[PDB]
């Protein structure tokens, strides 16, 4: 039997797993979005559903001031005794922090702080006789040696127990990063990526009897990489092992799906999964020899999309984020029941802090996004509509807005430093259809004039132009609904009547 | 002592060295410009001279249909017995010849095809007992397996002598290619690329007693990489290794000089240069174990830049390049003397097969580069000015054209599919200064007029977007001065008095 890789596609980096009993439950990092952290579950590896996300609430993931280059930063989840515990930082605060839970469907506590425990990847190792070990990077802010540091900890007060150690340097690529300690057969393997979330990307591993080492070097490292090669798959890392209940060994780790020439990915980085063999001298080996396909054998593994919203309901789906905190009150689902209802602020696409705005991640090459628009604007500021995001510097929109006093639909782009105006036409109807086809190369902006079901294509745009080589940052392009007015509040109210997205 | 690297800066990509008695010839790949394979000499390996180029007629350089992806690819320059030979590729016409000197300081030669070899990067090694052997990569018209091969070669004929054999298949990276045989202390050496032109780029060695082998891979192969670092140098290889007449060894080899996040890069691939010390073993090492510096030790090596063209001369100098073959025509230092006069064609800079256009290359982050026109449009279409110029989907500039029967200056720019014009000022006088500010991050477009000295900004562009990551192809950036009439033939001439090109 087979499975594709990524298992989970679309903007899903820095995957960590973990299993309670036969499931298993599996984290991602999520920069400026929110919600933060999202969940899923699985019970053969392959197949996931999202459950919802570990940070719901103001007081658990403070946003302002936070961008696709910061935020949430990669996180780890763990179990023991019946209570899980999300480890991460949010690199706008500079601070590590646990969120706890005894029941994934319910909410995860308020953070317990790690006071002075810098740098980011932060993760947590439950050892056989009880003690539990705190393991992360080179603390920037210190501007210490780079590497592995970890100690002891207390999880009650969130503070170490005894003293900070450098645990390994790694093989030598940069960026040590990503640590996690594991004990198998006797011996403690300490897996992290090197060499950059680029195209230097890999997995090394080093051993040792004892958890703070010295640790020795895997001799065929690096474990895992794609570096030097031309494979679909690119900039693979950071990965996280997990034993599944028949006895057999995988990892979990992300990786691109890059187009063009030079190489550049839109959909973010993706989970993908690969199997582990341990060697005779006592070594893990990932994947084909320290390569992975787009198409793998499932091993034993048991193997096994269309989403459409009409706002009837008052709880938002979990494919919704915002850019940072919402600004609660410029949302509702019950001021015009059975739509969304939307105010734009002075704050446009071109802003980071709390644009009005709701967004989905783009999980397919292929796919066809569509919304209903009620909205007459009141002044030539005033503007919504959809827009295709991967940054406040790089966005395309389709939107109704008005210019000297006439109703128009726009496509515009912002791309770095350009601003411009694409196509313009005169439009004469109070609600609009947007409808976006995507492909690899590019995105087509049609719109649709509802009760006569004429359509009419305003423009296309390259999806190189919104990839993360040229946009910067971690993330992947979000589909998204939209209100502003241009550096005033927007007088007149948006309301979106559904969004369907159709994957190919 | 110290030197820096690069030691040739800007787009002077796949260096390939040659010695005669002391002193050092060296050429680079040139791709769709013209004249082609620029040649620079030198006496201690750090400071080189350009010469000229080696193909400068249209039966040596066929640039019908080339473009930033095609065109003339790696060449190698050798010397035997008084006759100099360059072997290289056209990759659009998918040839591979040689064109033959005794004299570099004339011209060379009418090329030699070599019917049948395919491939690209082909070499030449003249063996001590007088026997001579052509080296090359896998041909894709034929669909071969990825690799190194290799034949005996009669140079009189361009005829190859026996068979064509497979040597090696490299290390495993992607793309075996830059193949370099030498002999040396009794051993055969074949110096190779791996991973790809970009961030995997890597340099590695295998040896053998005889030239066909087998050939055993070098141990501690990659023997030069920045793969998986976060150097500021970075995709590097394509070496060629030459002895100095001191006895020390050196190799040249090409890098990048990326800015931003992920990185990206304007300037080209850059010549660089590292040491090699040989093993008790019989390996070669380069630089300081496989990697490199901006700053490194030039051994024994003994150690040692503002252009101005007014165009009083009738020949061009050595910056010059034109887009493909120039239209010649359309370019004349005699029809006014002490001026460049250019007659724009139907096709723009957004077009591929021969704008009228001649540029140079930016070899520094930092510089600030101008020109006087003289241009008076007749008709809207009709444009000329100064532009800096990646691609033909990748170009900013600043003209004088005409809008409603006014003449404005403009700044427009091209990226991707976004064709924009940025700003827009009403003009009043003949002629005008164009004057560009580079520095790392952006290029400021003003404009002077002459009689008044009065300059006014016009606007800004990022250098990222005109990046080879976004761009494609193989190149870096040119300053360049062009004429166009949008679609018709330009009926205005455009008369250039002089160009600057001044360094920080
Ligand atoms: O994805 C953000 C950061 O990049 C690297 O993947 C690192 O492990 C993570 O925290
Ligand atoms: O620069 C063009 C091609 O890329 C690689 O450097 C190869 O060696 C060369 O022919
Ligand atoms: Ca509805
Ligand atoms: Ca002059």
């Amino acid at each position: 039997m087979e499975y594709s890789n990524p298992v989970i596609k679309g903007f899903y980096p820095d995957p960590s797993i973990c299993r309670v009993g036969s499931d298993y439950y599996l984290v991602t990092s999520s920069f400026q979005y929110f919600p933060g952290v999202p969940i899923f579950h699985s019970t053969n590896l392959i197949n996931w559903n999202k459950i919802g996300y570990c940070l719901i609430r103001p007081s658990q993931l403070m946003l302002n001031n936070a961008t696709n280059r910061s935020g949430i930063f990669a996180p780890t989840l763990r179990y023991h005794e019946g209570i899980f515990y999300l480890i991460t930082t949010n690199v706008t605060l500079k601070k590590n922090f646990i969120v706890m839970s005894e029941d994934l469907q319910g909410e995860w506590s308020e953070p317990i702080w790690i006071d002075g425990w810098g740098g980011i990847d932060p993760s947590l190792f439950f050892d056989n006789d009880g003690k539990v070990y705190i393991t992360g990077t080179n603390d920037n802010a210190r501007g210490e040696e780079l590497g592995i540091y970890q100690a002891e900890i207390d999880l009650k007060k969130g503070s170490i127990i005894g003293e900070r150690k450098l645990i390994w340097k790694g093989t030598g690529g940069s960026y040590p990063e990503a640590p996690h300690l594991y004990k198998v057969n006797g011996w403690y393997y300490l897996l992290i990526a090197e060499g950059g979330t680029e195209y230097g990307h890999m997995v090394t591993v080093a051993r040792s009897k004892y958890p703070f080492g010295p640790f020795e070097s895997c001799p065929f490292n690096p474990i895992l990489t794609h570096r030097s090669t031309n494979h679909p798959l690119q900039a693979i890392g950071h990965a996280d092992i997990v034993q599944y209940h028949d006895g057999s060994w995988w990892a979990v780790f992300h990786g691109t799906r890059p187009i063009s020439y030079p190489p550049k990915h839109h959909l973010g980085r993706e989970t993908c999964l690969a199997p582990i063999k341990w060697t005779d001298d006592g070594w893990p080996i990932i994947g084909y020899n320290g390569r992975i396909d787009i198409k793998m054998d499932a091993g034993y593994l048991p193997v096994k999309e269309i989403i459409e919203d009409d706002f009837n309901s008052d709880i938002f789906s979990t494919d919704w984020n915002f850019i940072q905190n919402p600004r609660l009150e410029h949302y509702s689902l019950k001021g015009r029941p059975s739509w969304l209802k939307m105010r734009g602020t002075e704050k446009t696409l071109n802003d980071i802090n709390s644009p009005t705005f709701i967004g989905r991640r783009q999980e397919h090459f292929v796919c066809n996004v569509s919304t209903l628009l009620e909205f007459k604007p009141n002044q030539d500021n005033e503007e919504a509509g959809l827009t295709v995001y991967m940054n406040e510097k790089h966005h395309y929109e389709i939107a109704l807005t008005k210019k000297n006093g006439r109703i128009n639909v726009v496509l515009k782009k912002t791309v770095g430093d350009i601003q411009v105006v694409v196509n313009s036409l005169e439009y004469f109807s109070n609600t609009i259809i947007f409808s976006i086809q995507a492909n690899p190369e590019e995105y087509k902006f049609s719109f649709v004039d509802p009760n006569t079901g004429q359509t009419y294509l305003l423009g296309t745009g390259l999806t190189t132009l919104l990839s993360t080589e040229v946009a910067g940052g971690f993330t992947g392009v979000y589909f998204g609904l939209y209100a502003t007015g241009n550096g005033k509040v927007c007088t007149a109210p948006a309301f979106f009547d559904w969004f369907k997205y159709i994957p190919e």
